[PDB]
């Protein structure tokens, strides 16, 4: 028998107004679902996600063999040295049932002075022909700015939650060098399904990916509806029911760094189910030297002997860490 998980939907919109008693109402529920499963819903967030959806799979349904190639990352396509993360990332027919498409911050051009100085985990993003995928680009890039601007409203009500001022994380989470990505996953209906596409659980559930921390400060992820996350407690995992209108936030590891686990970050994995399903992430990076103190809520001084951890020496061993513990995707 499994259990389903308390994930409460909350309102988020006082987060993006001025009435400052409404925003710690919101915040005293973010910490609050962050102290039990650490899932929550975001819902009232404004971003048009029936037109995400409708995009997206346009998308995933018409790019062929040929543009796969020419986008993919270095994983698949040796002669892309300099794509790690950002680009497509292919299925294996009869193997691999997965395919996505990662992109990350538009302001990373040749001439951004992160790409010029070759910094780690700064790519400049790749994307298909115009004429083949009219508008796909300028709705990806609007796209970025809109979770971008929901992301810094969440940030805002994390702070509060934890007695600090509501820029406290949001400061370092800007436009010109934030390490955010998204990810648009295709899950594909699949007939015969490949059996080396489903991974056995060591109690039994079949999985289309193992447990995890996230590599993120937050998540702030939509799904179409179908369920498929689960979330581990003490007694066990429970099933996160979907919801295709809100989005799904929780903590990643970053965030329980900085606040000595008392934000933890909540050990999911992801349910085998053979459905037509989108899977589109958002995680919350910072900048590459971003900094910040790590601190103790449950101690009236606040005080911690963690070592500050650089956003970038994080993410780039996060990343990799995560490949070589759940595979290649
Ligand atoms: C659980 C979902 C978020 C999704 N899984 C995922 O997106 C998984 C686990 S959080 N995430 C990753 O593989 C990290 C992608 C990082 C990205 N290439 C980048 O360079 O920034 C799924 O549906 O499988
Ligand atoms: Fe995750």
């Amino acid at each position: 028998s499994v259990s389903k998980a308390n994930v409460p939907k909350i309102d988020v919109s006082p987060l993006f107004g001025d009435d400052q008693a409404a925003k710690m109402r919101v915040a005293q529920q973010i910490d609050a679902a962050s102290r039990d499963t650490g899932f929550f819903y975001a819902v009232n967030h404004g971003i048009n996600v029936q037109r995400l959806s409708q995009k997206t799979k346009e998308f995933h349904m018409s790019i062929t063999p040929e543009e796969k190639w020419d986008l993919a990352i270095r994983a698949y396509n040796k002669e892309h040295q300099d794509q790690v993360r950002a680009g497509y990332y292919l299925s294996i027919p009869g193997k691999k049932a997965v395919e996505s498409f990662c992109y990350l911050n538009p302001n990373f051009t040749p001439d951004h002075p992160r790409i010029q100085a070759k910094t780690p985990t700064h790519e400049v993003n790749v994307w298909p022909d115009e004429t083949k995928h009219p508008g796909f680009q300028d709705f990806a890039e609007q796209y970025y700015w809109d979770v971008f601007g929901l992301s810094s409203a969440l940030l805002k009500g994390y702070a509060l939650a934890l007695g600090k001022e509501e820029n406290f994380f949001a400061r370092h989470f800007k436009p010109d060098d934030t390490l955010a990505s998204v990810v648009l996953i295709r899950y594909p209906y699949l007939d015969p399904y490949p059996e080396a596409a489903i991974k056995t659980a060591a109690d039994g559930t079949k999985l289309s990916f193992e447990w995890h921390e996230d590599v993120s400060l937050i998540t702030v992820l939509y799904q179409s509806n179908v369920q498929n996350l689960q979330v581990e407690t003490a007694a066990g995992y429970q099933d996160i029911e979907a919801d295709d209108t809100g989005y799904l936030i929780n903590c990643g590891s970053y965030m329980a760094h900085l606040t000595n686990n008392y934000y933890k970050a909540p050990i999911h994995r992801v349910k085998w189910v053979n459905a037509e399903r989108q899977s589109l992430p958002f995680f919350v990076n910072l900048g590459y030297d971003s900094v910040i103190d790590p601190f103790d809520p449950r101690e009236p001084n606040g005080k911690s002997d963690r070592e500050p951890l650089s956003y970038g020496d994080y993410l780039q061993n996060g990343l990799v860490s995560l490949i070589n513990k759940n595979g290649q995707t």
